[PDB]
Order: structure tokens, then C-alpha cells, then sequence
């Protein structure tokens, strides 16, 4: 553990949080971020961290999960914190203000988020705008191995969600190195019902057809991103469609709406998904059952409650190619990057895998 970890895990997050309510620190961090504020990145990605998923190299499996940046503001600072892809979004066609205030809690005793944000965002064409002014500079970053993915949502008003992706695959599919179908949100009314087979069918259809329709050099490979609260029936059937239409890959999970037994936190009955480290299992297991009901052919990101190498790894042995984490960072501070990468580079030795390649999937073998 390096001397930044401890104290901003000890000393500054605690102090921040006591000072700041949750949406202004969040506020406050996309600003420090965004002007390369940030303690000195202390780890250089090793070759064993290397992946190579969905038509790129990324340098490390640690991504930042959609959410933080939703209107693509802090990009390059988040790569400067050392992810080794950046997730922006999820952003909706027009811009919409989300929900009123309060709309995030802390649940510091579960190591746990609740939000309720609905969507806020500066919409595609403030963000097709903040893309395009740096599109070169991400071309090069790409280029070596720190991609670029953008998560579309819809607006609350929309009247066919299809019509909402499809302007979001028109407008940002060529700025990104990967597209996010969000159809997972616990914060938008009837969006997750856009799970079930038919809707997902149809919508997934439209969405294909319009990025096949992108010049080439600009054709993004689109994921969809699934809730941790699907029956087993949804799941085989969002399986059954990514496979039929060749969507190219997964998101496992988007927070949930469940409350799992246990959590200690005041705040544990405010509406919103709840992320974080309750989250941590439920989502595993989700990558587990999307990994075998593709039969290990469609690329998954796996994300919910990572802090650790441990967390990661397991996660990866589970079928991710690759982990994103969010909550985490609310609690650790930019530290904890580096220190989910060193701890997965000592585990992926200490279990005898050459890379972190050999290890996806590793528990289904
Ligand atoms: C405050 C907050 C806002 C979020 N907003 C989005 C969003 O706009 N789009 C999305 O697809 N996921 C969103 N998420 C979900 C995260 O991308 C991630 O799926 C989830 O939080 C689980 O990961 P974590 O436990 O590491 O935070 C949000 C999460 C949080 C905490
Ligand atoms: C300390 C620091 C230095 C340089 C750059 C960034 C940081 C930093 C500071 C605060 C946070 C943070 C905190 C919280 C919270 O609830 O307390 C968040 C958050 C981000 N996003 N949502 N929420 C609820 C993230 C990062
Ligand atoms: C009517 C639409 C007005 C513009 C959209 C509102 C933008 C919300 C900004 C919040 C930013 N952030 C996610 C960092 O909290
Ligand atoms: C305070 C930090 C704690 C980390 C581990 C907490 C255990 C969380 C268990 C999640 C609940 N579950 C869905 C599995 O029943
Ligand atoms: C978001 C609030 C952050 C307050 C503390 C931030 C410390 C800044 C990191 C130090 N430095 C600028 C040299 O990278
Ligand atoms: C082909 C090798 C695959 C995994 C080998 C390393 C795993 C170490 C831990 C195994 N375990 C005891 C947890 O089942
Ligand atoms: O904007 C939000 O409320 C939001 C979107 C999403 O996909 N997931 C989440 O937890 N919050
Ligand atoms: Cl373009
Ligand atoms: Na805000
Ligand atoms: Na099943
Ligand atoms: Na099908």
C-alpha cells in the first residue's frame, strides 16, 4: 500500500465527506478532474495487464463506469487517474434536468451509493461538440491502448426509446470507440422493460442497422448494458438476442433496485439503485450466467462494487473481459486505481496466469 492510499482512504475522503453533500463532492471531483488535479499516478500498467477486446488494445482491464462524467467533461483526467478505458454517459438526446434534488445518498456503513439522478444531461449535441474538439487527441490515446466508450440513454419525454439510440448512434457513434445501449436504468420510467425480448429485438435491430450505416473508420462496436434484477428468463432471453443479431458485447450490471438483507445505512430505503459493495456479488453472478449463456463468445464488461484486485479478478474468472468501477472511487479517492491494478497483477501471478487473457472465464474451465 503506497502512502497516498491509506491517507486519502483515511483522512481526506472521510473529511470531504463530511464537509460536502453528495452531488457537490461529485460535482467538485468531475471539476478537479477535469483540470488534471489528481495525485501522482505511482503505477506503471505492466504487459500482463493487457487486453485485447471488441477491435482494440486496452493498456489495463480498469475502467471508469458511466455516471461519473455523464456529459464527456473530465476524459482526459480520467485517464491521467490511470483507467485504462473512459465511459461517458449515459447522455440523451435533448438535454433534461434529471430529478429533483436530493437525488444521491451516501451509505458509508455498506460501502454503498443510492442514486436517483434520471438521466441529467447536457444532451448529444453539447457532447458531440466536447468529443469533436479533442477527437485526435483521442484517436492517438486509442491508438495506445486507452479507448473511448459513450453510454446513450433517452429522454424522459420520448415516445419511442429506438428513435432516442438511434439519433445517439448517429451523433456520438463516431467519436466513440464503443457504444452503450443503456436500457438498464432504475431512474427512468419503462426504460428496463426495453429488456424483454421482443422490445430489445426491435430496438437492437435499429440500432445495428444504424451504426452498420457509419463509415467504417467511424463504426463503433455497440454493447448493451444489462440491470442486476432480470429474471432468468430475461436473461436467457437478452442471451438469445445479442447472439441472434451479433451485438458485440455486454455491461454487467447497472445498480440495482433491490435491498439486499443487511444494509446498515440510514438511508437504505431512499428510491434509486443502489451500487457499491452490495452490489459486489449480485453482479459477479450476473457475469457468470451471461458468460455461459453466450457460451463464452460475447465480450463482457463486468462492473458492481470493485475496490480490490480480489473483487476484479474474481469478476474476470467469472467471464469479464474487462471491470469497471464507480462507487469505489467515492470512498478511496483516485487511489484506489492503481491499487486495484497492482492487486491484480500480483494475483494473476500468484495464481499462475501468464496475462489477465488467460484468466477470463478461468472459472468456467
Ligand atoms: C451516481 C451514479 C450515477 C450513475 N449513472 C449512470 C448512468 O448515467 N449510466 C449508466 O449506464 N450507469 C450509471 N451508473 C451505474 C454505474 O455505471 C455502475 O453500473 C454501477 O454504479 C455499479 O458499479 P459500482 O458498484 O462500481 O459503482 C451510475 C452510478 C452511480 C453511482
Ligand atoms: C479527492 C479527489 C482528488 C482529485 C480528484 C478527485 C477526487 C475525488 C473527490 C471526490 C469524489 C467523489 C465523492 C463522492 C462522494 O459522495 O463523496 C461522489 C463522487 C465523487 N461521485 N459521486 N459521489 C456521490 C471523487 C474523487
Ligand atoms: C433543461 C436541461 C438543462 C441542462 C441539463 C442539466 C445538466 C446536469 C448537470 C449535472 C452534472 N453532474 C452529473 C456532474 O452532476
Ligand atoms: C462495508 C463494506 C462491506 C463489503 C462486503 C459487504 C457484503 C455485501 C453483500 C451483498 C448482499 N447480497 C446481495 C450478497 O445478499
Ligand atoms: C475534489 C476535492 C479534492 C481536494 C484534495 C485534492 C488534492 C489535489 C491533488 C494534489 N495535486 C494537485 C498535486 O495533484
Ligand atoms: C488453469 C489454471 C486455472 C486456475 C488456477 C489457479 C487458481 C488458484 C485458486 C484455485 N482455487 C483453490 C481457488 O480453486
Ligand atoms: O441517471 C441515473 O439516474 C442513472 C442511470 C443509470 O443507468 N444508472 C443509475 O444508477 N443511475
Ligand atoms: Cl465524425
Ligand atoms: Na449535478
Ligand atoms: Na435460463
Ligand atoms: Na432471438
Amino acid at each position: 500500500a503506497t502512502g497516498d492510499e491509506r491517507f486519502y482512504a483515511e483522512h481526506l475522503m472521510p473529511t470531504l465527506q463530511g464537509l460536502l453533500d453528495p452531488e457537490s463532492a461529485h460535482r467538485l471531483a468531475v471539476r478537479f478532474t477535469s483540470l488534471g488535479l489528481l495525485p501522482r499516478a505511482r503505477f506503471q500498467d505492466s504487459d500482463m495487464l493487457e487486453v485485447r477486446v471488441l477491435g482494440h488494445k486496452f493498456r489495463n482491464p480498469v475502467g471508469i463506469a458511466a455516471g461519473f462524467d455523464k456529459h464527456g467533461e473530465a476524459v482526459d483526467g480520467l485517464y491521467k487517474m490511470g483507467f485504462g478505458f473512459v465511459e461517458i454517459g449515459s447522455v440523451t438526446p435533448k438535454p433534461q434536468e434529471g430529478n429533483p434534488r436530493p437525488r444521491v445518498f451516501r451509505l458509508p456503513e455498506d460501502q454503498a451509493v443510492i442514486n436517483r439522478y434520471g438521466f441529467n444531461s447536457h444532451g448529444l449535441s453539447v457532447v458531440e461538440h466536447r468529443l469533436r474538439a479533442r477527437q485526435q487527441k483521442q484517436a492517438k490515446l486509442t491508438e495506445d491502448g486507452l479507448p473511448l466508450g459513450v453510454n446513450l440513454g433517452k429522454n424522459k419525454t420520448s415516445v419511442d426509446a429506438a428513435e432516442d439510440y438511434a439519433e445517439g448512434v448517429r451523433v456520438l457513434g463516431p467519436l466513440a470507440d464503443y457504444l452503450v445501449v443503456n436500457v438498464s436504468s432504475p431512474n427512468t420510467a419503462g426504460l428496463r422493460s426495453l429488456q424483454g425480448k421482443a422490445e430489445l429485438r426491435r430496438l437492437l435491430t435499429k440500432v445495428l442497422q444504424e451504426r452498420d450505416g457509419l463509415r467504417r473508420v467511424h463504426r463503433p462496436a455497440v454493447l448493451v448494458k444489462i440491470a442486476p434484477d432480470l429474471t432468468s428468463q430475461d436473461k436467457e432471453d437478452i442471451a438469445s438476442v445479442v447472439k441472434e443479431l451479433g451485438i458485440d458485447g455486454l455491461i454487467v450490471t447497472n445498480t440495482t433496485v433491490s435491498r439486499p438483507a443487511g444494509l446498515q445505512g440510514a438511508l437504505r430505503s431512499e428510491t434509486g439503485g443502489l451500487s457499491g459493495k452490495p452490489l459486489r456479488d449480485l453482479s459477479t453472478q450476473t457475469i457468470r450466467e451471461m458468460y455461459a449463456l453466450t457460451q463464452g463468445r460475447v465480450p463482457i464488461i463486468g462492473v458492481g462494487g470493485v475496490s480490490s484486485g480480489q473483487d476484479a479478478l474474481e469478476k474476470i474468472r467469472a467471464g469479464a473481459s474487462l471491470v469497471q468501477l464507480y462507487t469505489a472511487l467515492t470512498f478511496w479517492g483516485p487511489p484506489v486505481v492503481g491499487k486495484v491494478k497492482r492487486e491484480l497483477e500480483a494475483l494473476l501471478k500468484e495464481q499462475g496466469f501468464g496475462g489477465v487473457t488467460d484468466a477470463i472465464g478461468a472459472d468456467h474451465r
